[PDB]
């Protein structure tokens, strides 16, 4: 698919990851870029106006933990101004598996309910235009960093739910892929806690092992977004972008 | 491992696999069977307490959405009275894409929030004994029913974290195995809302292809525990009990 003159939300686009893919995609000559986000960054926002003038960028504070009802609200106000949307992408994740019920909300609940809300706006059974749905999820949903259990579980449980997704797109007419990254220098990465501190220096560990810079994933997301794949498994991993087939263990025929 | 003279704590022991599960258990001559469920049922109780004379059965309310705190609260006294607990089966699960946050708290968070609280009184490096934790999950955590996306999430999410814990049995003590159940026929799967009603026909569709019954399943679920293979990931589909292999896409090195 060809970037130009989109209309692009990206939800927690001011992260490592997030503010790198998002330097990528200006570049693309979007119409508009809605940045929905936690905490501001005004250093951010300058530099990413900075760098394409021709774009409008556009930042609300958004918590993906607010009821359904509260995204709904804000998108509306978003499709008010904008008319249509293309694509949403879904990037908000902490890592901290002391907050068990937070990981939780924010990892995997608060992505569920942010695609819930925009559905009113895309479904093409309310008449809506159909749309694009890009979720930040994690190689540690195929595979755990079994020292945090918790987020990992958090992102098998994303992955899923962006397959099924892509499964529902004859129905509801909003395509959608996951884009999983390999370990990524970021200060997600730089120090955290493990579940029950089963190792106290999970960070150290993780990063004695190879690793990709921010830039080269920011790099290959927007290749994948770009690629516009519905259904596909994306890894994003050590420089590369790959598309990986998920096991069939079991079919439910329906 | 030998299920005579052990005691098992049972989180939803009553429900429809819970039950058929519960009937095969207490004939293997258990000390102590305990059900934690969110409601009482006394003609199960005294169904079960007919069988097997021998055990004695004990039931407490519990609901899997409370806190921790409150699960080791209940989990204290139950450890104090009998001393050790060999064996925790965490079963508690509802079938309802209507209630995006209510599945998440139930069939996720509570499973995880109810292994949190145990690992208190067996973690090893508190001095405890160890103990063993068979999770029920669901073949849709391997490939989802894409109709119930965020059940199917959900179970996705348990399949993960169990594996998560069996890697940390070296750590912790305790050991760990999925318990995944093809279609059973149980209320759960009689009528049940899908996403967005996506598919209002889901059960009949679902019912119309091979399922298995609740006898069957409860007969393979005590074989597995049997077994005791801590890592497991056991499918109880169409009367067989099988035991996958787990695709490695990624791996932390860690
Ligand atoms: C460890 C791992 O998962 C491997 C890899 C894959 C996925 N991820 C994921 O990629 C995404 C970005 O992570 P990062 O490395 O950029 O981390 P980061 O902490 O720099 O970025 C976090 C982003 O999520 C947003 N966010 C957090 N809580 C939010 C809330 N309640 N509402 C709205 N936004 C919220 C922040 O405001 C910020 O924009 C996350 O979803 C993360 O889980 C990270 C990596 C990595 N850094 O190596
Ligand atoms: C549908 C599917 O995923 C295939 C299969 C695999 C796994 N499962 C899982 O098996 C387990 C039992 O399902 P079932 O079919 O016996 O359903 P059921 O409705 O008869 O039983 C649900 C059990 O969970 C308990 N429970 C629910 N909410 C609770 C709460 N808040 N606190 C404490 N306990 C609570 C109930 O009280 C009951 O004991 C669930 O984890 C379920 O998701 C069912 C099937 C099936 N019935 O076909």
């Amino acid at each position: 698919m060809d970037l130009t003159n989109k209309n692009v939300i990206f939800v927690a686009a001011l992260g490592g990851i997030g503010l790198d893919t998002s330097r990528e995609l200006v570049k693309r000559n979007l119409k508009n870029f809605v940045i929905l986000d936690r905490v501001e960054n005004p250093t951010a926002l300058a530099e990413l106006k900075a760098i394409n003038p021709k774009v409008n960028i556009t930042f609300h504070t958004y918590d993906v933990t607010v009821p359904v009802a509260e995204s709904k609200k804000l998108l509306k106000k978003i499709f008010d101004q904008l008319k249509t949307v293309d694509i949403l992408i879904n990037g908000a994740g902490i890592l901290d598996d002391h907050q068990i019920e937070r990981t939780i909300a924010i990892n995997f609940t608060g992505l569920v309910n942010t695609t819930t809300a925009i559905l009113d706006f895309w479904d093409k059974r309310k008449g809506g235009p159909g749309g694009i749905i890009a979720n930040i999820c994690s190689v540690t949903g195929f595979n755990a960093i079994h020292q945090v259990p918790v987020y990992s579980a958090s992102k098998a449980a994303v992955v899923s739910f962006t397959n099924s997704l892509a499964k529902l797109a004859p129905i509801t007419g909003v395509t959608a892929y996951s884009i999983n990254p390999g370990i990524t220098r970021t200060p997600l990465v730089h120090t955290f806690n493990s579940w029950l501190d089963v190792e106290p220096r999970v960070a150290e560990l993780l990063l004695s092992h190879p690793t990709q810079t921010s830039e080269q994933c920011g790099q290959n997301f927007v290749k994948a977004i770009e690629a516009n794949k519905n259904g596909a498994i994306w890894k994003l991993d050590l420089g590369t972008l790959e598309a990986i087939e998920w096991t069939k263990h079991w079919d439910s025929h329906i």
